[PDB]
């Protein structure tokens, strides 16, 4: 994903996600 974080993508690219995984 397209955070600065290196590390892994859920969707794609060589950094981490910021997607919305909530619950209720």
């Amino acid at each position: 994903g397209p955070t600065p974080m290196v590390g892994l993508d859920s969707v794609s690219g060589q950094y981490w996600d910021q997607h919305a995984p909530l619950a209720d």
